[PDB]
């Protein structure tokens, strides 16, 4: 059968082809800043009840599109230590809520990124926690960043694995 796959596209998350979204979102279920800003503008009715600890991940249907909202950690608030734990397992959580949704793909930014690193390059560490919760799922997994340079990046990591 199909052949679960990785992909990076550079483009805006909120114009994706896939199945269902995963936002970068805040833990009080705000508008907030960049991928979750343009999250809330594509689909604000999936905002309606969408708060959730860090961590975690919350899914909430807009219509019969899945919108899932992950709480990855702000490392301007938690030390690298038990930061990473929290990237961990917001991922995991990612990786539980696509495979009860049934979904056959799935639109992916890398968590604690950007207003949340605490002002340090995390595509390796967020990539890695990435692929470590969704390797075990069969989803077609479509990354998205905006960056030209992170873009490159995240293809060499995804082509170096197969």
């Amino acid at each position: 059968h199909h052949a679960p796959s990785y992909r990076v596209k550079r483009m805006d998350i909120a114009k994706n082809d896939e199945e269902c979204v995963v936002n970068a979102a805040n833990p009080r279920g705000l508008p907030g800043d960049g991928v979750c800003k343009a999250v809330y503008k594509k689909w604000p009715e999936s905002f309606k009840n969408s708060a959730t600890p860090v961590g975690t991940a919350k899914t909430v249907m807009c219509g019969t599109y899945p919108v899932i909202h992950a709480v990855g950690p702000n490392f301007s608030n938690y030390s690298e230590s038990e930061g990473d734990r929290e990237l961990a397992a917001a991922y995991r959580e990612v990786a539980k809520e696509v495979t009860r949704l049934g979904v056959n793909s799935v639109a992916i930014p890398l968590l604690s990124t950007g207003v949340y690193s605490g002002g340090k390059d995390r595509l390796t560490q967020s990539l890695n926690h990435l692929f470590t919760a969704m390797d075990s799922t069969d989803a077609d997994v479509v990354i998205y960043c905006r960056d030209k340079e992170w873009e490159k990046k995240i293809s060499e990591a995804i082509q170096m694995r197969t």
